[PDB]
């Protein structure tokens, strides 16, 4: 019994203002509500970190290097990794482990790509609405935990 | 392609006299030279750290916990994560993740295991020497990722 598979997932977040107050920002993807298939989708319609699985031939750094620049195509980000996220079921599609990294980008980036022509798919969500939306797999968990470790380095400064 | 497995790794340190001087020290174990079957093992007579292979049903750390006890006995000991070791070949015997943890206990539980019926097999290394040592897989990678973290907490106080 080896393991299913390894995923590099985003915490992809900006700082922008809402009701004038800057507000941390998150960019979600909602699951499609088919498969390939066209039937059911595993956690559809629910919202998701941006994120994919690893390759044999890369680190789930270079996974998400990549899978940054696919989505938003930027280029010159650290990546800052958070935790893996390995609980035995948290994907219903088998035994997945998850490495978990955070970004804080310039908000315009992510306003593009949220505003393009996949928009009722993407939403930019100030990070105290996207913890109350119906969320995939354990992305709740990912998120709980990265606005913690996010919050604890603002404070910091 | 999915991957061959998830492995827990454990730097295992405590702190204690060389020359009168308070040094950090690493637990090890000398690999084999042979496999099961009285061939030549893989790895076969390098050190590594302690760990093992996580379980379908369990997290690394749930498996770090239980390799820390079979090697110690030691069972009230937080470990903090440090890694996670993908690099694509780390280990030739296929695409093994490394989830990686360190602990600072007590010496004389080390010590135990270093001067018991395994003896030839364990070693209690000072840091510096370990560094030197014929290891495994990426455990220098490991060792000097987490000498450099351990130190620099050690140097935060």
């Amino acid at each position: 019994r080896t393991p299913d598979g390894y995923t590099s997932d985003m915490i992809l977040t900006t700082v922008k203002e809402l009701n004038g107050k800057p507000t941390l920002h998150i960019l979600l993807i909602k699951r499609s509500l088919t498969n390939a298939e066209g039937k059911p989708n595993m956690e559809g319609g629910k919202w998701a970190v941006p994120g994919g699985f690893v390759d044999e031939n890369e680190s789930a750094e270079q996974a998400a290097e990549r899978e940054l620049e696919e989505e938003t195509s930027l280029t010159d980000i650290p990546l800052i990794p958070f935790g893996v996220f390995d609980k035995p079921g948290r994907d219903p599609r088998g035994w997945i482990i998850s490495r978990a990294f955070y970004a804080i980008v310039p908000p315009e980036a992510l306003e593009k790509r949220a505003a393009g022509d996949d928009a009722a798919e993407i939403g930019l969500f100030p990070m105290t609405e996207a913890l109350e939306l119906p969320l995939a797999f354990d992305h709740l968990d990912m998120l709980k935990k990265a606005f913690s470790a996010i919050t604890e380095e603002f404070l910091l400064t």
